[PDB]
C-alpha cells in the first residue's frame, strides 16, 4: 500500500479524560517518509515506543520536558485507516477524549485521506513471541494482515468474552468506548487521574448493571474497545503492522511492553 496523509489540516478539541483540561488537535499534513509525530510547545514527540513515559491509566508519550496523555485512540485510528505522514500538534496536555471512542476522528480523517509517492514500509512480525503479566499475555506471530483478537475475564456480569478484529471490519471497533468499573474510580481520582471523566465519555459498570442510561453499544463493547487499544499502542512500533495478535486480558502497559520486546528484536 501507498504511504498516506491528509488531504488538508483537521481540527478536533473538547476535554481530556484525565487533565480535565480543554485540548485541542491540529493534524497537519506531512510529505513522504515523516512519519506520525505530535507537535507540543515546539517540540516534536514521534508516535513511537522510545517515548512512552506513562502507561498505567493511558498511554501517554513524552520528550524533552513536554508530555502528552492518552495517545492511545487518535493512534488508533490512524493505524486502522494507515495514515503514515501527520503532524498532530496538541495544544493542551492531552488528546480530547471525545465520546470515549475513535467514532469522530475515524469519520474526519477517513473522508480526507491523500495517497502518497512511496510504499509503506510495514513493521512485519516475523517469529512468535509472548509476553506475560500476572496472569495478562499476549502472543504476536506472523501474518499478512493485521489481526487481534482480545479476550477478557471480567469479574462483573461480563464474565468470559471474546472479539477478533480482522482488515476490512474497521467500522466495529472504532465505536467501542473506554469504560471503567465503580470500583476502580475511587483509586484513578486519587492518583491525580480521571478529572474528566463522565458518563459521557466512559462506559461505567458495576458489579451487575451499566450506569450509562444509553446502555452497551454492543453486548462485548469492553473487549472491542480493548482491541481498539492495542491496535492504537501497536502503532507506537513506528509504522503500520502485519500480524496475528492474541491479548488475554491486557492492557497499556502490557501492550508497550509487547512492543518493545518486538522492536528489540527488530522484527
Ligand atoms: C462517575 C464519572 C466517571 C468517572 C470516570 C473515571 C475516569 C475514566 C478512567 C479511564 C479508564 C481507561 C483506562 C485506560 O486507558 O486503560
Ligand atoms: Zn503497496
Ligand atoms: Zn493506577
Ligand atoms: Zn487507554
Ligand atoms: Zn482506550
Amino acid at each position: 500500500g501507498l504511504e498516506k496523509t491528509v488531504k488538508e489540516k483537521l481540527s478536533f478539541e473538547g476535554v481530556g479524560i484525565h487533565t480535565g483540561e480543554y485540548s485541542k488537535l491540529i493534524i497537519h499534513p506531512e510529505k513522504e517518509g515523516t512519519g506520525i509525530r505530535f507537535f507540543k510547545n515546539g517540540v516534536y514527540i514521534p508516535a513511537r515506543h522510545e517515548f512512552v513515559v506513562h502507561t498505567n491509566h493511558s498511554t501517554d508519550l513524552g520528550f524533552k520536558g513536554q508530555r502528552i496523555k492518552t495517545v492511545e485512540h487518535i493512534l488508533s485510528v490512524l493505524h486502522l485507516l494507515e495514515i503514515t505522514n501527520v503532524t498532530i500538534e496538541v495544544i493542551g496536555n492531552e488528546i480530547p477524549i471525545l465520546d470515549g471512542s475513535g467514532w469522530e476522528f475515524y469519520e474526519a480523517i477517513r473522508k480526507n485521506i491523500l495517497n502518497q509517492n512511496r510504499e509503506i514500509d510495514y513493521f512485519v512480525v516475523e517469529e512468535p513471541i509472548i509476553v506475560e503479566d500476572e496472569g495478562r499475555l499476549i502472543k504476536a506471530e506472523p501474518s499478512d494482515t493485521l489481526e487481534v483478537t482480545y479476550e477478557g475475564e471480567f469479574k462483573n456480569f461480563l464474565g468470559r468474552q471474546k472479539f477478533t478484529f480482522v482488515e476490512g471490519n474497521e467500522e466495529e471497533i472504532v465505536l467501542a468506548r473506554t469504560f471503567a468499573f465503580d470500583w476502580e474510580i475511587e483509586h484513578i481520582k486519587k492518583v491525580g487521574l480521571g478529572k474528566g471523566g463522565s458518563l459521557k465519555n466512559t462506559l461505567v459498570l458495576g458489579k451487575d448493571k451499566v450506569y450509562n442510561p444509553e446502555g452497551l453499544r454492543y453486548e462485548n463493547e469492553p473487549v472491542r474497545h480493548k482491541v481498539f487499544d492495542l491496535i492504537g499502542d501497536l502503532y507506537l512500533l513506528g509504522s503500520p503492522v502485519k500480524g496475528k495478535f492474541y491479548s488475554f486480558r491486557g492492557g497499556h502497559s502490557l501492550n508497550v511492553k509487547l512492543v518493545k520486546e518486538l522492536a528489540k528484536k527488530q522484527k
